[PDB]
């Protein structure tokens, strides 16, 4: 059961830049994702200080970093507080409009794209590496669904009956770019993670498919 959905204009036109531009620091986009993963993470457990039972769906509360070389795919999963289904059309592709305009005012301006966290839309900065993404979200009292953009200017939501079972939280699929396959190796994502997020209150999980010799 796929829906279509529009995006906001402003949130297409920076897709399109970000995607097309030739900036040189392009590992900032895992900082990125992993400070919206923290962000998250920190929501579930405002409300756990209220009401612990939150924490039932999924107990451990971490940052998981997934390569997928056999898909050229590098997953980024939280078990943070999620999203649910109006969340995704919401939050993605509609709300944000005023940090992406002004991200784009910056840009003009000579700014950094590394600052364009400051914005509040550091998760389009996926697109440096990859060329199309999956959000795969769960929160508690909804059900699980997946987000899919190819950086055009529309976005489907559908029930998610394809995916591991995430408990809560929300994993980002990102289809690597044929140019940027070093981030699914295990040496580099760790490089960067220590670079860029050492301040970080939960653990970062790197899952590593070694053979057995
Ligand atoms: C509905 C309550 N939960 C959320 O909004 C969540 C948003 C995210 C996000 C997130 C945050 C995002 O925005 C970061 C926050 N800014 C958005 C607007 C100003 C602040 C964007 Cl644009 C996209 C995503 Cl997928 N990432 C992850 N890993 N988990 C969560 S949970």
């Amino acid at each position: 059961k796929v829906e279509t959905h529009e995006f906001t204009a402003e949130i297409s036109q920076l897709m399109s830049l970000i995607i097309n531009t030739v900036y040189s620091n392009k590992e900032i986009f895992l900082r990125e994702l992993i400070s919206n993963a923290s962000d998250a993470l920190d929501k579930i457990r405002y409300q756990a200080l209220s009401d612990p039972s939150q924490l039932e769906s999924e107990p451990e509360l971490f940052i998981r970093i997934i390569p997928q070389k056999d898909q050229k795919v590098l997953e980024i999963r939280d078990s943070g507080i999620g999203m649910t289904k109006a969340d995704l059309v919401n939050n993605l592709g509609t709300i944000a409009k005023s940090g992406t305009k002004s991200f784009m005012e910056a840009l003009s301006a000579g700014a950094d794209v590394s600052m364009i966290g400051q914005f509040g839309v550091g998760f389009y900065s996926l697109f440096l590496v990859a060329d199309h993404v999956q959000v795969i979200s769960k929160h508690n009292d909804d059900e699980q669904y997946v987000w899919e953009s190819n950086a055009g200017g529309k976005f489907t939501v559908t029930l998610d009956e394809t995916n591991e079972r995430l408990g809560r939280g929300t994993m980002l699929r990102l289809f690597l770019k044929e140019d940027q396959l070093e981030y699914l190796e295990e040496k580099r994502i760790k490089e960067v993670v220590k670079k860029h997020s050492e301040f970080v209150a939960y653990p970062i999980q790197l899952v590593v498919t070694k053979e057995v010799e």
